[PDB]
């Protein structure tokens, strides 16, 4: 399968945006809303839709695309909620089009081509209408339910007429501009009067040597005999001119219909510019003068003129049969919404400055003698505007009553919406056959409003929601950073997706609020709908699966990227001990945890239970319920993991380096400390904790020691006189500055004065300072002078042993006199020695160090701390 | 602190109802939209405040109540991001409160009180009106800076001033059924005169023994001489009338002004009923008679009146000092609302059947002479009304100039949005700063529009988003079940709050739709910007931040509930087997799970690595590299474990039983087969197998061991021809049912064929057609006989050693001549047994089952499948 970028993307492409819009309705719209307020239109109909193009486009690049139409693509690069209810409204669209151009192709069978035909002679026209489209509709679904290889066939044929209409078009402007038509309008005063009944627009006539009134005259006038003085005042008031309908293309004109003229429902179409002498009237003249037929607006027009501006999904529709699909539907798509783009600028300042402004109001040609408007300006003849437009409706309602059950049987198969699986029950062919039936009935549906005007919003409202949809979702997906999305294309930027969706919201509510209420209101229950059927069927429960979903999804996104923070905040694991009969040894750690978190952040709580898997679970369970009761109780909101191992010192090892789930992990330990360590004989008491502490100092995590944890504060107690002392001595600053500020924002330490002790002085004293103000705790900073031989035991394990006694002695004594009456003391620790047998003077160090104090905590930093 | 449910929640909360907008605006509203209308219009204004107050009582129940006040509530139930966005529409509302009571209380002094006084003699109004609301606003602003305790001991006065005045008013209206008030209203055919201008309103009157033109002549005709015919036809043409505008109360006049009389701008307020013959008229006439004000209708006479039933949350504001608050809130809120919704009802009913329908629709008394039109009706003087208006006024805006801006001081200290912290800097009392300038100045931007009819629907708006968000938050936190939210309300339900949200949405869109758009976008850009910088300040990041809030709060919220799915989907733990070399020894494992997952679900890889964690972190970083990228390639999404043990089986165990956080666990463990094991001599191939299996049938999981792992299919390979053979035996029927048909979802078995193998006959079939009918598969059942003797392994060991060889090789036999070509056979192993040393035997057994088979899976179950 190889086929071009012309014959692949642009063709389809320009043969479904080039529609009906364009011949029944433009010269109304510019005659009615003036030359500028037209090309606005026109810029604002074309932004939305180009910006759509792009976002396509860079969907329509990432990736391989997949090979079945234009609705799978969609759906494997924004996920099954976004893709089914793009899909659906995508689907009313094209329906609610077929409808329109059949609609279109009614009115130009019983206006033009023949009116006797017309069974009806107001709601006539209403009523011959919906007979009519009934007709049509029904044989033209039997066609495409026979048929559908022909129609496959003579596609060409449609587009053929199309280009041949506008070609004719353009020659007859170019003709215009040097020898015009002729098209008298007659005119009374500076009314618009239908030519098609009278013989001749004048007031008398010369027959038999002498004169005789006219037919105008019958038809104004009841008496047939010019002595007379019972008539309208407006009549005999005011003149009877014919000006000639086709001007020849001049700056005289373009400069006349150039501002707007927005009429009202009723009113009388004027040639501002003509004399005129009121007077009133009589009522039995109306039918004379040609009528404002709807209300007009700004809003309005631009509801009617959308949908001529549509069809830019039918590009990227022969997917698989292309030669390299992400060079070739970009461009095809953009250059077709180009070209068509310039023909409307084009046509629009052409019909401006070709036609009377008087005529070109004229919705149903009633000036002239029932004629196409656009038609009077054709090179050849007026005939095959008429014959070009006829045939284009006509394939245009067909390829849409074909490409509409499709687009339904693919959603039908796909299995996404569980109550249309019917829909696809397709023949032994694959044409569609329970989808048909219902897209008939939604186009019938539509044909039952028999106007055009008032189909045209609705179409809008479905298409600019199926566009808005992609627009947002493109958007979104490339902000967050959505793990499979990474688009190729060039000229591509959220802020353009972004904007888009902005412009065709805006459009969207512009029209009519209350169908773009309706409209939003389908697309997010069937996105819920969607979210909740899939759910169900990946997990089992309704909203549990809600839950389990959205968790995967967020830690799914969260996996990419880079992985570390521009901060840093504790995110603890809070190893407790459990005693022999299962009760947390130390519940104060918990309490403690609670308000070193204040019930933001991650806090896992894990426990080790010894012995062996195989007969022990229902112990792990059991102490599974007794955390998370005693953690309910203290206030602290995390997740509890027991496990069951052989030796505690492995098991605490694995809870250490495996807990959580992806980026979703702990970065700071917090173990107590062992009491009666020295005064029983058993000398695991130690050798637990020292292999605890180098087995979290090796995976690079924070660590924090709260010593005489049988004195820490409670939840219901409270502090009102006292001063937090912090001891930093050399490293581990960061986070010896950021514990306290955490804690103090508890209201257990809500007002506790912070101290800040550091082992030239007024240069350290102002960057000390500095720093604070940042975090703007503005403790009193008091630096103690710094001895390098008593810090020589840091500065000698970071980068002797009767030494490292007498250092650590002099150091207690410093921090007992100076910090006795401390609330709280925070003091950086030293690392464990690298020798495994050091660890009985080690752990002497660590208790002469703290000798005296009566609450302490130490901290150690993990080194990829930042702030 | 203590005080009863009447002084702390009735009487306030009725002082913020009753407003200005029932004098100044309710007589207007009755007579322009009739009594049926009016009763429509407030019992859809009360229903929606109504639902909003349930939905209120059932956020103040829930737990204890904050004593700060009703922001406190709010914030402390619904999380950071509702409270914080629901605090600024709120203040926003408050604001623009003081500016309509300010504008009220002028247009009472300019109008009734003293009209001399104003400054400018249209535009005029507007000017005065700008002026005094300036003055006012200024002076008000400095009251409440400096004397803010004697507005607090002066509030009940106010209340005082509103309970005398529509107490007047029903005494002057029991008054008017028996004995009536003077109040001639002057009539002109069927126009409303002014009589201000006027001394009698009679055509000529007779001084001096003959008749003489009077002032309504020379004002309506400018010629002072009865002998004159220069005036216009409508004051000759037609009487001069003088009917009673007070008529008492009836059933003639509640039928008059009962139904609809919207009028237009400019248009001739006129007493339907009343002889007029018509005629042209001067345009020296018109400043003679009333004319309507502005334009009138449904919608806006909604949106005047919305901002009358609006202080609901002025109620729950003295939570602090209550006695027991959770009792004492609710039901003083919803009595106050009762009492004032039937006090509108009866007032609008009373006015309809008191007063002419002409005088109602006089927006400044002109009819009568420049009265209070509601003053009119009462016992005492009309003058005690005004007054009575003039005071609640007053005391309206001084009140929400003192309550406004200590709520922006308190979302200002609460450190929610960070560039408003410089509003909390309050006195050294606690009274705002500048937080009571920036107020003013808001204030004042709404005072300078000078018109209650245009800063009326800005006040409801913001008022009705206000309830929108609280009902919304209401109804979904109830539905999604979040944690710490269980409210104790008896009369509380989902379905009205969301009905509540429903209709106060609708009111809000009926009003005015852009301005409808404009609220909703202020509120969703505070949300997100709340919960942004939240997100920021519990983590670290922005975007990883946001991902990693929505994974915890999932997660947790999953946490509570029945643990149980109603049914079941394998999620697997695929234990892969790393080399020396640290490479993926059967990187097929990862392909089957991707096929037998679809991308849809969860599915963590674990591996264990031998050896110390103290020395091997690389190690483990670089494996778990490996393992993504191999992971990436087979296209299945999961997370990795790698863990570092020192024996393998202990590391397999804690794998085994610690993956996940909470909910998000696995229930299926997928291990390969030993390979090798009987060839080589190390016992350790095949005793880790065994120990796995006891170690995963203890933990209740499911079981998965694909034998023949290098023939199973790649992603790329396709089948075409080939049947899929179970052999279901006697139990794990579900999961055996249920494999095949997850497994051809997946294209690589798109198609191949399914036959159920089964080891009354009837009966059986039967039952096992009927549950394929569910599943759809239709996959044809054969059953071969079921010999007792060579199932009884299963049976035996479920719920003898040579025997066992004898039925597992005739099983074998068997099974391998009539399923010989299967492309993939799944058959139930048995139970490994519980003498742990008939292991050799076990697996010989398992060995010599499935001999010839070219790939067969075997499948376990838990025990904990239901379907
Ligand atoms: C077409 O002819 C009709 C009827 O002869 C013209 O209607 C009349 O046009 C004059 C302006 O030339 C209007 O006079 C102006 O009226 C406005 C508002 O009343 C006033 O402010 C101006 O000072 C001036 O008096 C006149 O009102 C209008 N007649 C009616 C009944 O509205 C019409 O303008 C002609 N041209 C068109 C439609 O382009
Ligand atoms: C107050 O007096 C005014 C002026 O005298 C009345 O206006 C005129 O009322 C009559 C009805 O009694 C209208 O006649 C009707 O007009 C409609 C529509 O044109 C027609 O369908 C009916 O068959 C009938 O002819 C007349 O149009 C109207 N005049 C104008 C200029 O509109 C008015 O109704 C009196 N009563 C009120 C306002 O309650
Ligand atoms: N079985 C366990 N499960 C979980 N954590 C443990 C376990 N054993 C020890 N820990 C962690 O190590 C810390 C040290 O406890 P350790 O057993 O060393 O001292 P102890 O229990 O107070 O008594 P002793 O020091 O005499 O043994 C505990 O507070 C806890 O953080
Ligand atoms: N180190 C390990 N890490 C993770 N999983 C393992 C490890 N060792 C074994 N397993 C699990 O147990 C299964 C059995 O592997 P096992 O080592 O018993 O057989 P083998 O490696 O093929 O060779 P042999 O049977 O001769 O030892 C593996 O497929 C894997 O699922
Ligand atoms: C009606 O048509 C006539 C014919 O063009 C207009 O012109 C008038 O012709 C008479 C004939 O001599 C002259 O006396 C008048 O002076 C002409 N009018 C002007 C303005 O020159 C006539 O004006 C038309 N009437 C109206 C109301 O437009
Ligand atoms: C104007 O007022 C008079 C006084 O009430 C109306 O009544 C008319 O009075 C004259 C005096 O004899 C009678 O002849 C007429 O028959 C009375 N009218 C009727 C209907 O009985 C008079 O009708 C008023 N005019 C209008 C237009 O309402
Ligand atoms: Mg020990
Ligand atoms: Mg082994």
């Amino acid at each position: 399968p190889s086929m071009g970028t012309l014959m692949g993307v642009y063709l389809p492409c320009l043969q479904n945006i080039f529609g009906v819009i364009l011949f029944l309705r433009l010269t109304w719209m510019v005659g009615t809303a003036g030359v500028l307020q037209a090309l606005l239109i026109v810029l604002i109909c074309c932004c939305c839709t180009l910006l759509t193009a792009i976002s396509m486009s860079a969907i329509a690049t990432n990736g391989v695309v997949p090979a079945g139409g234009s609705y799978f693509m969609i759906s494997r690069s924004l996920g099954p909620e976004f893709g089914g209810a793009v899909g659906l409204c995508f689907y009313l669209g094209t329906t609610f089009a077929a409808a329109m151009y059949i609609l279109g192709a009614i009115e130009i069978l019983l206006t033009y081509i023949a009116p006797p035909a017309a069974i009806f002679y107001s709601n006539a026209t209403l009523n011959n209408m919906r007979v009519y489209g009934t007709i049509f509709l029904t044989f033209m679904t039997l066609v495409v339910f026979v048929g559908v290889k022909y129609v496959n066939k003579f596609a060409s044929l449609f587009l053929a007429c199309v280009i041949i209409s506008i070609l004719s078009i353009y020659a007859g402007g170019i003709k215009s501009i040097f020898d015009p038509p002729v098209f008298p309008v007659c005119m009374l005063g500076n009314r618009t009067l239908s030519r098609d009944q009278f013989d001749i627009c004048a007031k008398t006539a010369v027959v038999d040597n002498e004169t005789v009134a006219t037919q105008l005259w019958s038809f104004f006038c009841h008496s047939p005999n010019l002595t007379t003085d019972s008539c309208d005042p407006y009549f005999m008031l005011n003149n009877v001119t014919e000006i000639p309908g086709i001007p020849g293309a001049a700056a005289g004109v373009l400069q006349e219909n150039l501002w707007s003229a927005y009429l009202e429902k009723g009113d009388i179409v004027e040639k501002h510019g003509l004399p005129s002498a009121d007077a009133p009237s009589l009522k039995e003249s109306l039918p004379l003068y040609v009528v404002a037929d709807i209300a007009t607006s700004f809003t309005v027009l631009v509801g009617i003129f959308f949908p001529s501006v549509t069809g830019i999904m039918a590009g990227s529709n022969r997917s698989g049969d292309l030669r390299d699909a992400q060079k070739s539907i970009p461009v095809g798509t953009i250059l077709a919404i180009i070209t068509t783009s310039l023909v409307y600028f084009s046509s629009v300042v052409l019909f401006g400055a070709c036609i009377e402004g008087v005529v070109l109001r004229d919705k149903y040609g009633d000036g002239v003698s029932r004629n196409l408007v656009v038609g009077t300006l054709a090179w050849p003849s007026p005939w095959v505007i008429v014959i070009g437009s006829f045939f284009s409706t006509c394939g245009a309602g067909l390829q849409s009553l074909t490409g509409a059950p499709r687009l339904l049987q693919a959603i039908a198969k796909d299995n996404i919406i569980p109550f249309l699986r019917v829909f696809g029950h397709g023949k032994v062919n694959g044409e569609p056959t329970w989808a048909l039936l219902l897209t008939a009935l939604i186009a019938e549906l539509g044909i039952l409003i028999a106007s055009l005007d008032m189909v045209a919003p609705i179409l809008s409202m479905f298409f600019l929601m199926c566009y808005l949809f992609v627009n947002l979702a493109c958007a979104v997906q490339t902000l967050l950073r959505t793990p499979n999305w990474r688009p190729r294309f060039k000229y591509y930027h959220w802020a353009l997706s972004f904007l888009g969706m902005s412009l065709c919201l805006a459009l969207m509510f512009v029209s009519s609020w209350y169908y773009a209420l309706v409209a939003m209101l389908i697309a997010g229950m069937i996105y819920k709908y969607i979210e909740y059927q899939g759910a169900e069927k990946e997990w089992g429960d309704g909203i549990r699966g809600l839950s389990l979903s959205a968790a995967r999804y967020a830690l799914l996104r969260l996996e990419e990227g880079p992985p570390h923070t521009k901060n840093w905040r504790p995110q603890l694991l809070v190893l407790l001990k459990l005693d022999e009969d299962l009760h947390v040894k130390y519940p104060r750690l918990l309490t403690f945890a609670s308000q070193l978190k204040a019930g933001k952040g991650l806090t896992i709580v894990g426990s080790v239970i010894q012995g062996s898997f195989l007969e022990s679970y229902g112990e792990a369970q059991a102490a599974e319920q007794t955390i998370k009761n005693m953690m309910e109780i203290e206030k602290v909101k995390g997740f509890c993991q027991v496990v069951v191992a052989s030796k505690v010192r492995e098991g605490l090892a694995h809870l250490i380096q495996s807990c959580g789930l992806g980026g979703m992990r702990h970065n700071s330990v917090v173990l107590g400390w062992p009491y009666g360590w020295r005064q029983s004989e058993d000398p695991r008491a130690w050798k637990t904790f020292i292999d605890t502490v180098r087995c979290t100092t090796a995976a690079h995590l924070a660590l924090l020691v709260p010593k005489n944890i049988a004195f820490y504060p409670s939840n219901h107690e409270r502090y009102l006189e006292g001063h937090i002392d912090v001891w930093w001595i050399v490293h581990d600053g960061g986070m010896l500055m950021l514990l306290p500020f955490l804690l103090r924002q508890h209201k257990v330490w809500r007002k506790c004065r912070m101290r800040i002790f550091t082992v030239n002085s007024i240069q350290m004293k102002k960057d000390l300072a500095v720093f604070l103000y940042h975090l703007r705790l503005e403790a009193e900073v008091e630096v103690v002078e710094m001895h390098n031989s008593d810090i020589s035991a840091y500065t000698y394990e970071r980068t002797s042993n009767v030494r490292r006694m007498h250092t650590a002695v002099k150091l207690n004594e410093v921090i007992v006199t100076r910090s006795h009456d401390a609330r709280l003391v925070l003091l950086n620790m030293p690392g464990p020695p690298r020798n495994s047998e050091g660890d009985e003077n080690y752990m002497e160090f660590l208790e002469v160090l703290t000798e005296g104090l009566e609450r302490v905590l130490l901290v150690r930093g993990g080194g990829r701390e930042v702030i």
